[PDB]
């Protein structure tokens, strides 16, 4: 259809106006004071929410132009949430200073390039100074800290998370449901787990968890990869009938198999999720068994001759229920006799014993605590339907947190390790004065995130950034409290994952815009 | 009335329009090859001129505000013209290019009292710049030379004024009056001539050149101040007969007596002229007996106790003509007898010998100059009213241009000279950004005049301006052979005084606009 196009400053203000609406929404919601955005429904009473994500998905603008700023901008969040799934707001309040600060630079006629590079350099020499200032979240107590920090101080939750972590290990399977009613429960159920997702989305049947769930399936356990759809037609035909879904768990199913699996559970015909067997090398030989003694299966490999073809469903395991995400496979409830499970308990528990390596002995030991890795449940506690749905989602977010905090090591959080950074960076220059104007576009904007938590707090934002600049290390400002001290002495931590996260998403979408001289939109009609 | 108020942003951008449109019609007139502008009369064919005066005065706009704009900048052009009589199309341009880019800076957010700052600093460095490049006409050939130049290449007009420096001295007075009819007349009259205008306008006979013009008039010498009418009565009857004008040279002649005097001269009732007499305190009686001595007449002091009443026409002084300007009386041809003169001449010339003091000596001389300095009058030839008239006005200006010459200096024309001085300021700094700012966006200025001139021409000023800027000293552009060379040896030269002029009243309107925050006018009704 007919198009609107702008250039240059006409095209800037737009997009200023539409980053600004977005990020100023988002914004109230920073912190520990942050403030209650409500947002329409249809139906009912209206949503209340201190949650960023939750707001940014409503933002849609009249003006054209401004919804495209508005929603390129977006985006900065939407990444910055896929890959460390936290400080989404963050990522958009400092999104929201480098261009603004960055557009007026252009306006004034700066080089857009230079200043673009010079963000670029700014925030490539942060993220290595942020390495630096780097610390750890390994032992249960620093867990259950950034558990309590992380659910607004309900040390409920922070020892929740760090009792599931404990069970199931801190890179193991953890998941949250509703609870029976009043006291939080938690259990692990198969069974084992292992780390390993499905092999493609769409076998996602339950796009609310983004996983994969199969109820009575049979379980193929297939010791080589698949690549030719001819060998599972007879397994896959077998399993057709006794209606009952199929996991297959190969050394992985490439493209032509992968494919068809994806398409004829697509149609209804036949549901089967695919998966990576868990570990690489021998030992994955060893603990694909350990998968088979567990469900009652036997392992088909070439090695002995076997083939698919020649597999009936009385070689196919079996469990009660299977659960998939993004990167975990959980068996829950094993048909495997106790007998055959406990028998391959002691022949591992003797594996230890003849252990020549500390490596092997790790290893063999992670086996039998897995038949003995499983799904640990949280149910959260409750008190009223209402209470129960809240706490609930407090735990999922504390948890997400939590888990990107074990990940990659911490730093203070209350926007400080931002503004330590940014002070470490005062003598960085360029190749120009453009680029230099850009490096300190960038260091500004990185105090921003402790201005907008002062600021939503009530009080002023250049006293407490004076204020916390003029100490230095961990000495920041607990918004909670409202006092000064060591922000990790206080428990106040952030992953250094979802800062870094966080300031690079932001920088990037940033630069984008800034060098953008022209938008092109449906003419309003 | 109700009125329209504007601030900041919303004052700027329609001072900016205003200026621009005054500014775009005047300085396409610049240099040789200006461009015509046709003005529109009520009556007849339109007038076409390449003059920026003859623009600049027909220039309203219709919005209140823009007009405003142009309105102040108009300032500049009647101010520089005021004070040298030329240039007013390059302070224009000058001023036009200051507050353009001034503006801009004050959009950006850069403070308007730094930039203004800047700007003064820079101009106040460049005139300081601007005499020590300055060069010199000093005798009879060289104010020839610069006289026929002035003249449209008039050779005639160009020994006419040579002549007359020759009598009067250079620094002596000067002026021009309608000639008698063919071939020009050079004459000194009483002449003398001293700093005291009329005591206010309407007096104006000729409003061609806003001055007035009296013919073998009787000259009243009051020492007093004259209040009231009825002193006069007795005297300007004695005049009213024998049909001559009176001029009236008494300590002032205030309200009563002058509001008369307006009225009268007014209705044809007695051609009457009033002025200040020359001086204070004790030399201004000293200095009104000079005049006496000169016309021929007699002082009219109560210390002796005279009354205007008792003063007959005998007691008047008398001239063959006196022109006074806003600020200028000139005595041409007084009947005093050359006894008298010269007598009145002798004892001053004691005066000085008895000198004890400097001043005193200094003032002494002063008179003897004058009274043994009298006025040249310069009677334009002719052959026809009407070019008598013209050639009238080019006497005129090239009179004026070369008594600025004389004064100062000259520097190289076609606008290099500002682009020589802005080169030597290229270090220049002052106490912030924001007033270095300042100081590059007057020195940037400083570049417009000579690419307007090639503009005009139809070549590339970029090109120009960097070719001149390439070399050094008068290295420049001819505008009209469209060759480089040397400016002083092509003979483009400009009155250092009229450059100066042209920039320092350009950055003054520039200042004030630049730090201009509310605007109040009419409401459009
Ligand atoms: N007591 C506290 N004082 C100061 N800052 C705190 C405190 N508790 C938490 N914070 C900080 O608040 C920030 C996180 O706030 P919040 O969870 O509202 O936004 P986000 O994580 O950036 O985005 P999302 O909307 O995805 O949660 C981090 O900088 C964190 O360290
Ligand atoms: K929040
Ligand atoms: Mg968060």
């Amino acid at each position: 259809a007919a198009k609107d196009v702008k250039f240059g400053n006409d095209a800037g203000v737009k997009m200023l106006r539409g980053v600004n609406v977005l990020a100023d929404a988002v914004k109230v919601t920073l912190g520990p004071k942050g403030r209650n955005v409500v947002l329409d429904k249809s139906f009912g009473a209206p949503t209340i929410t201190k949650d960023g994500v939750s707001v940014a998905r409503e933002i849609e603008l009249e003006d054209k132009f401004e919804n495209m700023g508005a929603q390129m901008v977006k985006e900065v969040a939407s990444k910055a949430n896929d890959a460390a799934g936290d400080g989404t707001t963050t990522a958009t309040v400092l999104a929201q200073a480098i261009i603004t600060e960055g557009l007026k630079a252009v306006a004034a006629g700066m080089n857009p390039m230079d200043l673009k590079r010079g963000i670029d350099k700014a925030v490539t020499v942060a993220v290595e100074e942020l390495k630096a200032l780097s610390v750890p979240c390994s032992d249960s107590k620093a867990i259950a800290q950034v558990g309590t920090i992380s659910a607004n101080s309900d040390e409920t939750v922070g020892k929740l998370i760090a009792e599931a972590m404990d069970k199931v290990g801190k890179e193991g399977v953890i998941t949250v449901e509703d609870g029976t009613g009043l006291q939080d429960e938690l259990d692990v159920v198969e069974g084992m787990q292992f780390d390993r997702g499905y092999l493609s989305p769409y076998f996602i049947n339950k796009p609310e968890t983004g996983a994969v769930e199969l109820e009575s399936p049979f379980i193929l356990l297939a010791d080589k990869k698949i690549s030719n759809i001819r060998e599972m037609l007879p397994v896959l035909e077998a399993v057709a009938k006794a209606g009952k879904p199929l996991l297959i768990i190969a050394e992985d199913v490439e493209g032509e198999a992968l494919a068809t699996l994806v398409v004829n559970t697509m149609r209804g015909i036949v549901k089967v999720a695919a998966v990576k067997a868990p570990g690489f090398g021998d030992r994955r030989k060893a603990m694909l068994q350990d998968i088979a003694t567990l469900t009652g299966g036997t392992v088909i490999s070439e090695e002995i001759g076997m083939e698919l073809e020649k597999a009936t469903l009385e070689d196919l395991g079996q469990a009660k229920r299977v659960v998939i995400n993004k990167d975990t496979t959980t068996i829950i409830d094993g048909v495997g006799e106790e007998a055959a499970i406990q028998g391959r308990v002691a022949q591992i528990r003797q594996q230890i014993e003849e252990a020549t390596s500390d490596y092997d002995r790790e290893k063999l030991q992670e086996r039998v605590a897995k038949l003995a890795g499983g799904v640990a449940v949280i149910k959260v506690g409750a008190a009223t339907e209402v209470e129960m749905k809240e706490k609930k989602a407090r735990v999922e977010d504390a948890l997400h947190a939590t888990r990107a905090a074990v990940e990659e090591g911490v730093v203070a959080g209350g926007g400080v390790a931002l503004i330590r950074v940014a002070s470490k960076l005062a003598d960085l220059r360029g190749q120009n004065e453009d680029q230099n104007v850009g490096i300190k576009v960038a260091l500004r904007a990185m105090e921003a995130p402790l201005r907008q938590i002062v600021l939503n707090c009530g009080e002023e934002p250049s006293v407490v950034a004076n204020t916390v600049k003029g100490g230095d290390g961990n000495y920041g400002y607990n918004a909670a409290t409202e006092e000064y001290g060591n922000m990790i002495d206080m428990g106040i931590l952030d992953p250094t994952k979802v800062t870094r996260s966080a300031l690079q998403y932001a920088a990037s979408v940033a630069g984008l815009m800034i060098t953008t001289e022209c938008m092109v939109t449906d003419l309003p009609k």
